């Protein structure tokens, strides 16, 4: 047993959370089909830099590796490859301190 689709959905990004800014997020994804395409989208629209955001492509193994430091890249995180989706939503909650 191995293969699911398109894209394996080995990342820690697929469910709605609430939590200040500044956490560390990391998605890994390992593709069944090599179809897949590479296309992330940001806040659900390809706003202006602000977090941290860094490529990373070998091979199969396709992971982009994003660290929530920026409260504008807040937003609709919608992960898409070849025939898949992906569904989060990060929203910036202000410190109860």
């Amino acid at each position: 047993m191995e293969p699911k689709g398109v894209f394996a959905k080995e990342q820690s990004v697929h469910n709605e959370v609430q939590a200040e800014a500044g956490t560390t997020a990391m998605l890994s994804c390992e593709v069944a089909q090599p179809q897949t395409e590479v296309t992330w989208y940001k806040d659900g629209k390809k706003l202006s830099s602000s977090s941290k955001v860094r490529m990373e492509v070998k091979g199969c193994t396709r992971r982009l590796v994003v660290q929530q430091v920026g409260k504008a890249d807040a937003g609709e995180y919608s992960c898409e490859a070849g025939g898949q989706r992906v569904s989060f939503q990060l929203h910036i909650t202000e410190p109860l301190e």
